[PDB]
């Protein structure tokens, strides 16, 4: 069994890369440990950058998104009982973000891939990567019993934080950078209408809160919770009481509560591995890095990783330019570190940290007051939020 | 012995306030523990904001400064071997900073005060403040032996961090905010020409370094040093070797070294007391707050404190509006906290901290890369550096 690009993981990353590759005639096979159904169960991302929206268009998978997506020209930040709006469009010079659930994005790429008839092996057990530094690497796996082999020229590891590809690069060749936050996010998806037509990030003495959405009849809310919490400890009622308690009154007031469709706890982390490739293995998305959700950069970085990998696989294949692939890591990390720094900054100014002395508290509040009151401060938030520009390559 | 405004401390603060008050006909007496000569021995500040320069003009003490001062339209930041210039003038929309030693400023106010013949008691021992909450407070002190009393209506505590005025407000009525940095600044004043016509702030793996100046034939350099160091452990030669080692080669190369005129170690601290007044006592400058030198805000905040106190003492005296003085603290802290936050940010991105993990290191470098590469990032540095605008009052 042979292919040109073996792809580990059928998440937004592998699917998006697989799709882009297919359009250029570069054969690829995707391997997924789970079922189409499990992958679709993950809620995750709601905010998409401009570059991601255009990338979705280039892969010809933007019909439903252009229809149901919601373009947002601003986002709000509330602290000390005062909402301050950031005009993304104005401040970024025309860019905006699009709210469209990751579940939907994944669902659209899954359909586009099935129609075009490209290979996709779900429930691919025991995926193992071999001969990474050879001229001819290969992947082995077990499809419901029998051990199958798949030869390829390149492997794109799009298997996420707990994937096998990063584990396959010799530990000694990687440099890991990581920060674990002492809190997590308790998320609740409801079939009620959102409290505001725009996202509201909230810094409150009780902890962080975020009012987001998926459509006009579906909401996604988040509250900061310590690591000790177990989701089973939060009835819907406790969550609503808590959310209402962290929001500005004129907001808590019009909030339409209702039963939860999903509730999960996501702990915050920052992680970067350098480099992002080894021999004929290239890491992408969550396989290579993790950003805390505060900045909404995760899925968005995956897109630029993929966008970069695709453009280089083209040069290498179509133009017979295989030496250019040695640049992937260099090119990606620049955007990764800026995105990481932004995500880190958002998290530090919006959440409540445990052993915080009076001076730090005061500094946190002044950071908000400053960046939120200055035209230059607002612009740094905005350009980073809409997402910094992708790099050209070469 | 009576006066209208008793002033504790003949530093830039008390002298500047005393001068401004005198021009409006508001009598004041200044009390200084030291000799005119000791006060003149302190080197300290070299950078002045726009607002301070104009305030010096309003007090009619800007002749020598307009002559010898140096207006700087930019400052530089070097890191990872690359100088990046910040166009203060361009980015701030016309503002600049003026390099003029604090020794000179203090010397000019001392002369202006002696000519006009206003009272000034040097070597005022045992200054003690009484009846702070009464309608008629008073100061006691010992002039070379005899205990003298001085009645006044108001007391402006301009005695610095180790002054007596802040110690005189009941500890229970104050809220202190403080951060002590695990490093200090080793400064060296030389009668050699500066290495660059503009200040060069330097982040280097060995530690922070700063190339500043006082005139065209006098330089002031600083290097970061841990708290364990004793100044007697740094020969001039060691300092030059060290400075050269932390700078970019094309800079270390043209550096003209020479014998030190002064060498001192200044530890970094951040301190704010809230409120800044008690009864008929008003704190100003270093008596009320301390900022690490990184941002060059210290002397500059003193000026706005004084500028605010003066304008309110006028309303109260000339316009018989004494209830307005209850606003002093409110008005001052806003500017103090923004200035503190800026100073804190500068310090954190330019110095090397001890127990720093790989992720923080990387974040520090990306902060520089980002703010220094973005037009909006550069603007946040610039507007804060030239100094945020003073508030109107009322
Ligand atoms: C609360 C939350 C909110 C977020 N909000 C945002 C936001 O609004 N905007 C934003 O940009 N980002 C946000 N994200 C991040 C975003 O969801 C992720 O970065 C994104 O899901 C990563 O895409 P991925 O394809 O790289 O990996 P994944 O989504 O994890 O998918 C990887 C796939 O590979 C599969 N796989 C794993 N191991 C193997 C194996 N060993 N063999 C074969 N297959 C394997 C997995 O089953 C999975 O299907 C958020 C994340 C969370 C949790
Ligand atoms: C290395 C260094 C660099 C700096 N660089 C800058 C820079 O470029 N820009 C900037 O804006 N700031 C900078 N500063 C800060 C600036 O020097 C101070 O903020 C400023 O000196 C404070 O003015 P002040 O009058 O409030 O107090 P001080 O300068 O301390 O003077 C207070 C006076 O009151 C007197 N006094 C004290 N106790 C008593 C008493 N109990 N009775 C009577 N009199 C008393 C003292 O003797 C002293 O004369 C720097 C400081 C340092 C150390």
């Amino acid at each position: 069994m042979k292919t040109q690009v073996a792809i580990i993981g059928a998440g937004p990353s592998g699917l998006l890369l697989g799709q882009l590759l297919h359009k250029a005639g570069i054969d690829n096979v995707i391997l997924e440990r789970q079922t189409p159904d499990y992958v679709l169960g993950r809620i995750r991302a709601g905010v998409l950058e401009q570059g991601m929206v255009d990338l979705l268009r280039e892969a010809g998978v933007d019909r439903r998104m252009a229809r149901d997506g919601l373009v947002h020209e601003g986002v709000e930040i509330a602290f000390a009982g005062q909402r301050r709006r950031i005009d993304l469009k104005r401040l970024s010079g025309g860019k905006t973000v699009t709210v469209y659930g990751q579940t939907e994005v994944t669902r659209d790429l899954m359909e586009a891939r099935e129609a075009c008839g490209a290979t996709t092996v779900y429930q691919a057990a025991e995926v193992r990567l071999h001969d990474l530094q050879g001229e001819r690497p290969y992947v082995t796996f077990e499809r419901d019993g029998e051990r199958l082999r798949l030869d390829c020229d390149y492997i794109a590891g799009c298997d996420g934080f707990h994937g096998i590809s990063r584990q396959s690069i010799p530990a000694e060749r990687l440099k890991v950078f990581e920060r674990v936050y002492p809190f997590g996010w308790l998320g609740l998806l409801a079939d009620t209408p959102p409290v505001s037509h725009e996202l509201i990030y909230a810094n409150h003495p009780r902890g962080f809160a975020l009012c987001s959405q998926r459509s006009a009849t579906r909401s996604r809310y988040y509250v900061q919770v310590p690591l000790s919490e177990k989701v089973e400890d939060w009835s819907d009622e406790r969550f609503w009481t808590e959310l209402k308690a962290r929001l500005p009154s004129e907001v808590a007031e019009k909030l339409v509560t209702g039963p939860s469709l999903e509730k999960s706890i996501a702990p915050l982390r920052s992680f970067v591995v350098e480099p992002m490739q080894h021999g004929r293995l290239f890491l992408a998305g969550d396989a290579a890095h993790i950003v805390p959700p505060t900045g909404a950069k995760g899925l968005n970085l995956a897109a630029s990783d993929v966008s970069t990998l695709y453009r280089l696989l083209l040069k290498a294949y179509r133009e017979g330019r295989g030496e250019l692939l040695e640049r992937y890591s260099a090119i990606c990390l620049r955007r990764i570190w800026k995105a990481e720094r932004f995500s880190w900054w958002m998290t530090s100014v919006l959440h409540r940290f445990p052993d915080t002395d009076a001076f730090s508290q005061r500094i946190q509040q002044t950071e908000l007051e400053y960046y939120l009151g200055s035209e230059a401060g607002l612009a740094t938030i905005a350009e980073n939020y809409v997402g910094l520009p992708y790099e050209e390559i070469e």
